[PDB]
């Protein structure tokens, strides 16, 4: 049996461990954190994630989708909150076929861990990768208290997240051609209790957004009617606009409270533990990192956040990571040798990773705008007309990304064609009055092949 060592029992690492192990591979998976399935007296994390068709399908192939969805809340649409103005649900699709699932990150992780072990993978916790000797095919791990352990490896999979140690190690033997693009927003996780969300009649089967331009909040529901809220806000005010809100200004929980009372007055009443959450939950960092190479010969490869850190504004990092896991296991299973598999995997996934990284950056503007411009309303309306006329040709980009398995790069290409098509048709027309719809439709049939 072929042997593989995987670093990182997160989302991609644990899925790929299952897929390889059930195909007969001898799999050893190493994880820095303790086993989350071993219950302790400690809290438990309420981090939420949006699971979309890509990620769901990857779990489906692994035989885990039913188990995961049993513990997921359906989000049928977006609830946009603007002060006053009673929240209006914007449905994703026309029935519950087109939905996004809200799932607890650590619940998902436990299910994946069970899945990997059921398939035959051996999982080793409390062991973080420190370094790799590629020439001698050995690596060094250590626990939190630093005592070290060495292991031989044959094939190394870096599924160890956005600060990948495998990636760091590879940079010693190949030029990764890395370029880091920092992002000015930080994030803070906050909580709405089940009592609070019921009291304010917050819809459980929706994704909620409080847009506010340069900053915003989003909330995803949990099975117990609590919500996990994320604030996205600049780390610092520009020297340009020093007065503008930023984490630097929010010097403590009381400052955070005044900020929410002023800028999010309808959300603040729902955040009972705002002060405490704010001070005890560290501010997170966001970034996009792009790599020229993802592998070292047939010896090591990167997967998921290790390969392509992205900003979280499209809710697709997990989805992309699980999709990566399927692709990597597919290539490894059937290739002539590991070097061939890793090159083919990289060639396949790299253009799709670049596309979703770009689309995720673009999606911030869509989400954070408090109201839509007059002409963008007109384009969206013409687009829905075209979608009705040619539903296999005109598919809104968000829907291609979120509710289909179309490769990200094609979703982006078709999305580009569609937006341009809408702009020329919309120009100099105040409403759908002037716009000859059937002229636009064979413009659609011209440049958008049916799918
Ligand atoms: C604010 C925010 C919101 C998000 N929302 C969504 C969403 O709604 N939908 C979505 O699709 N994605 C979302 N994402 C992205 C998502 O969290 C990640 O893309 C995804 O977890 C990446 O999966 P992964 O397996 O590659 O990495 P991870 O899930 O991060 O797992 C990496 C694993 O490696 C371990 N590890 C790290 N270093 C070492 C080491 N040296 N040795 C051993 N083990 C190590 C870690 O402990 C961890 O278990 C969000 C991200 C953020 C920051």
């Amino acid at each position: 049996a072929r042997q593989v060592t995987i670093i990182g029992a997160g989302l991609a690492g644990t899925l790929v461990a299952r897929l390889l192990a059930r195909n007969g591979w001898q799999v050893n998976l190493f994880e820095r954190r303790p086993d989350p399935r071993i219950e302790t007296g400690a809290r438990g994390r309420s981090i939420n994630l949006a699971l979309a068709e890509r990620g769901a399908h990857a779990l489906r192939l692994a035989g885990l989708e039913r188990e995961v969805l049993a513990e997921a809340v359906m989000m049928r649409g977006r609830m946009v909150h603007v002060p006053g103005t009673p929240p209006n649900l914007q449905p994703y699709g026309r029935d519950d076929s087109e939905v996004i699932w809200s799932i607890n990150r650590d619940r998902l992780n436990r299910i994946l861990l069970d899945g990997a072990e059921a398939a035959g993978a051996s999982i080793h916790f409390n062991l973080g990768l420190d370094s790799v000797d590629f020439a001698r095919q050995r690596l060094t791990l250590s626990n939190v208290s630093g005592e070290r352990l060495e292991k031989r490896f044959h094939l190394l999979i870096g599924a160890d997240g956005c600060n990948s140690a495998v990636r760091q190690a590879m940079a010693s033997v190949v030029d990764l051609g890395e370029h880091l693009e920092t992002q000015p927003h930080g994030y803070k996780e906050l909580q709405i209790t089940p009592e609070a969300s019921a009291q304010f009649n917050l819809e459980p089967n929706a994704l909620h957004i409080w847009p506010h331009g340069d900053y915003m909040c989003i909330a995803l529901p949990n099975l117990d009617r609590s919500f996990t809220v994320t604030l996205f806000l600049h780390h610092q005010s520009p020297a340009a606009q020093p007065a503008s809100p930023s984490f630097a200004q929010l010097v403590d929980g009381h400052a955070a409270r005044r900020f929410f009372q002023r800028q999010f007055p309808d959300l603040s009443p729902m955040l009972d533990s705002l002060e405490q959450d704010f001070e005890h939950h560290p501010t997170g960092k966001l970034a996009t990192l792009r790599l020229t190479t993802w592998h070292v010969g047939g010896q090591a490869v990167l997967l998921g956040d290790a390969a392509h850190p992205m900003v979280p504004f499209h809710g697709q990092g997990m989805n992309c990571a699980l999709e990566d896991a399927v692709a990597l296991a597919e290539h490894l299973q059937s290739a002539a040798d590991n070097a061939s598999a890793l090159a083919a995997f990289t060639a396949q996934r790299q253009p799709d990773a670049l596309a979703i990284q770009a689309m995720a950056l673009e999606n911030y503007v869509e989400m954070s705008s408090k109201v839509a411009s007059p002409t963008y309303l007109l384009e969206r309306e013409l687009g829905q007309i075209m979608a009705q006329r040619q539903p296999t040709r005109f598919i809104p980009r968000y829907s291609m990304v979120t509710f289909s398995r179309l490769p990200y790069a094609q979703a982006m290409a078709r999305g580009q064609i569609q937006e341009q098509l809408l702009k020329f048709a919309v120009a100099n027309h105040s409403d759908l009055t002037s716009i000859n719809l059937d002229a636009v439709e064979h413009e659609v049939t011209r440049c958008l092949p049916p799918l």
